[PDB]
DNA sequence: GGGAAATTCCTC
DNA sequence: GAGGAATTTCCC
């Protein structure tokens, strides 16, 4: 479960 | 269509 | 172990 890096969704 | 903000990943 | 750097998304 490796998340990118980015701003979370809304 | 461009600019600004948040979280996450890697190094020492 | 703690800190710095990189990438992605939303609004007007």
């Amino acid at each position: 479960g490796r998340k990118p890096r980015g701003r979370p969704k809304k």
